[PDB]
């Protein structure tokens, strides 16, 4: 409820979006407090002194930090609602593994295209993103087992962990002039991404591409 | 068993040690395959193509990667054995949070002392480690609630996540000439570290300090 669940967030953040989608799945209402560009609020600094990052879930006045940990916490506290994590230990380990991969390696590589200077660096950064999408496509085929989502019949942990970046992916495609996730290159992910963005827990917390692209300009 | 559980490891690795301690707690026997310095084995390259890192747990011929995920997997698959993760959702989130902090921020800062050039850089790196130990000491007091371990009566997730680094901490103290974890500065952690290293799941997989210090020399 808004009385007992607060989320320190910011609408462009893919990490924050993970927390919002998961709360939606669990039918948990919450208040969302927006951070402003270029400064961290005193409330954020107080609630996440270690990292000073969003999201922060404040549940009954206790702060929980790090989006993937927050997603676990929401799944575990609100355990009677639809499950986010897979039920099987091996499946769980694999979903956790790919989410950690996305944060550690994949997402940082998106930004690397804009940062690259010169043709060899640009080609390298663009090629890397393409190679990783090929890996993620293969992984999707393996994990989904023919079902609509990474998590099976309904969105799960890995859908949320990857799908939270789709807005920034689309912006990166616009600015790089290369389409990475599409029918030709990643036909399975292409169908999945339409379904994911149409999911009622996702549809209104996923930023429209041009709006995010405008924000990307305001960014410095 | 050795037939169905293999661990790609290396005796100096704190990350690998997490997997060994957890298997020990669960009374799960396993075979350990050592990586050699300066090269990755073809078996490692095949079992962890994404990161090419140890540890890798190969359980019934399925590889699982990333030490903290491996610790979760062992806890969850071997669920009838002593529990590693806390039972409460909030406690779980907090233990996960501090383990992630240790890997992201704390452990990298240990190496920064040796890497620093000049007095201002050295002082900065040494001071940072001291500040973080003060934070970890406070966290220990809060989480342990007077019990011997972060996890309470028995070693738990966060004991394993922090304690796995004690060998490298002692080596860093030797090479930096500054003691960071001791009675004077961190009296609670000082008592805890003796108890942790004496635990039967830890005692023989924790490298003796001089041996690790010698390895640190062989390192380039």
């Amino acid at each position: 409820a808004k009385s007992d669940v607060k989320l320190l967030g910011a609408w462009p953040s893919p990490y924050v979006m993970r927390a919002r989608i998961t709360l939606n799945v669990k039918s948990v209402d919450y208040e969302l407090l927006e951070e402003t560009l270029g400064s961290k609020s005193d409330l954020l600094l107080k609630s996440n002194p270690v990292h000073k990052k969003i999201p922060v879930l404040i549940h009954n006045d206790k702060p929980i930090c790090e989006s993937l940990i927050i997603v676990h916490y929401i799944d575990e506290f609100w355990s009677s609602g639809p499950s986010i994590l897979p039920s099987d230990p091996y499946d769980r380990a694999i979903a956790r593994f790919w989410a950690a991969y996305l944060d550690e390696k994949w997402y940082p590589s998106l930004k690397g295209i804009a940062s690259a200077q010169g043709e060899e660096a640009k080609k390298a950064a663009v090629d890397q993103v393409g190679e990783s999408l090929a890996l993620i496509e293969d992984t999707y085929v393996k994990l989904s087992k023919g079902k609509p989502f990474f998590g099976g019949e309904k969105i799960g942990y890995l859908d949320i962990a990857f799908g939270c970046f789709l807005g920034w992916l689309r912006v990166t495609e616009k600015t790089s002039g290369v389409k990475f996730l599409n029918e030709a290159k990643t036909p399975h992910l292409a169908k999945w991404a339409v379904r994911f963005c149409a999911d009622p827990a996702v549809k209104d917390v996923m930023p429209e591409t041009e709006k995010l692209a405008e924000f990307a300009k305001l960014l410095a």
